[PDB]
């Protein structure tokens, strides 16, 4: 053992860690990601899609403190629940504890959001209700007069405004004089870079929307070691944020991406998350401020939740109006990539250039959930 030095010096750093534990609630709200994602894949071709879904599981898991009998066991169960496994108020404690995570801010995170429902002046809501929808989600039951209907549209934009202190300016633009109850739901995340970008070397490039269509935008550039992996037809790397968050970002060839979206699991995922190794590399992103807006009755329905949307609603474990349902649901979700949220190597590292459309998912590593998830068609809205 003559060996010039006693460790090996061209070693790079060892990155093993310990097996990921999840949650009963966190697989369920993991899997119910991917399967409303698909969906709004298919519905929404060619749109930028931002939607964060534990937010989504959370406001119907609300819901269903104020549902009764079929209405309510269709929430819990195609939320991905089973209550012969789950008794029910440990999925009210499990949203409750996601909320006071990504609150403390002893943890370095940048992510607001907000619940809130905006119901009839006219009808008194039970008292139980506002207590479990302040103690268990943070949120509001907020009464309103929808009969002067812009009256409603200014207050609940004003709401909204107030919440994410001008991040999200505007969430409705109508609605109708016989509405009961209006859910509204939204979130502003940016990405805080646990290595974050220099300004210096931002420059201006193409980004490719389709295979004829091209706009200019901003380019962020970064040389370091990310968790990365690569074919001839895909790369996909992920980057870690301060305070125990990560963002998973895939990119395929052009017009191939649906092909991607369309076979997303949570199987193949643990399979590609073997595959991937932390490696130097180029990494570009383009600076980026885009909005998602998701009519949640549409979606939901087609994922199985009906009967709170429906003329036989039971929500009278919120006010005993007849016919209360929700007349309308709405989540808007907003992402923002700015910059701040050395010899050459021996060979070129590969640049993960985020240049045409690519997927992205963030994740709260404290609690595993799906904090947002969507699609990068286009930069420019
Ligand atoms: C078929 C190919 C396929 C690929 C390439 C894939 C990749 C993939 N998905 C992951 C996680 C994940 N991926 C998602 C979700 C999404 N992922 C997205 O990019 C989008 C838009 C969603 C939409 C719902 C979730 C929820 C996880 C976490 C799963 C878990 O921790 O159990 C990870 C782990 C990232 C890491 O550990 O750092 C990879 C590599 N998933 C697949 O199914």
């Amino acid at each position: 053992e003559d060996l010039k030095d006693d460790h090996d010096p061209f070693l790079p750093e060892d990155h093993k860690k310990a097996l990921f534990v999840y949650q009963k609630p966190a697989l369920n709200n993991i899997n119910f990601a991917f399967k409303m994602y698909r969906q709004l894949a298919r519905d929404h071709p060619t749109e930028n899609i931002v939607i964060s879904p534990v937010s989504i599981s959370s406001a119907l898991a609300l819901l269903s403190l104020g549902a009764k009998g079929h209405t309510h066991s269709q929430i819990v169960e195609r939320l991905g629940y089973n209550t012969s496994e789950i008794p029910e108020q440990q999925i009210h404690e499990s949203f409750h504890k996601q909320l006071d995570v990504v609150d403390d801010k002893d943890r370095d995170l940048e992510f607001e959001h907000g619940n809130a429902l905006f119901t009839c002046k006219e009808h008194k809501i039970h008292q139980t209700f506002l207590d479990d929808a302040k103690k268990f989600y943070h949120s509001e039951v907020i009464p309103t007069d929808f009969k002067n209907t812009e009256e409603a549209k200014n207050q609940i934009n004003s709401y909204v405004e107030k919440s994410t202190h001008g991040k999200i300016t505007n969430i409705l633009d109508s609605v109708d004089q016989d509405a009961m109850i209006a859910l509204i739901n939204f979130i502003y995340l940016r990405a805080n870079w646990q290595h974050p970008f220099d300004e210096k070397l931002t420059k201006e490039g193409d980004f490719h929307v389709d295979k004829d269509t091209t706009v200019k935008v901003p380019f962020m550039r970064r040389r370091g070691i990310y968790k990365m992996a690569y074919t001839d037809d895909i790369i996909m790397v992920t980057i870690p944020y301060n305070g125990s968050v990560e963002m998973f970002l895939a990119m395929t060839k052009m017009g191939k991406l649906s092909e991607l979206e369309q076979n997303l699991n949570r199987e193949r995922s643990l399979k590609w998350r073997e595959i991937m190794q932390y490696q130097l590399i180029d990494l570009s992103l383009p600076k980026l401020s885009v909005s998602g807006i998701l009519n949640l009755k549409e979606t939901l329905s087609k994922l199985g939740i009906v009967d709170v949307f429906s003329n036989h609603a039971d929500l009278s474990g919120i006010t005993d109006e007849s016919h209360l349902k929700v007349s309308k649901a709405i989540h808007k979700a907003m992402m923002s990539f700015d910059e701040h949220g050395e010899a050459d190597p021996l060979m070129l590292p590969p640049h993960f250039k985020f240049d045409y459309p690519f997927i992205f998912r963030v994740q709260d590593l404290k609690t595993k959930n799906p904090l947002l998830v969507g699609r990068i068609a286009n930069p420019q809205k």
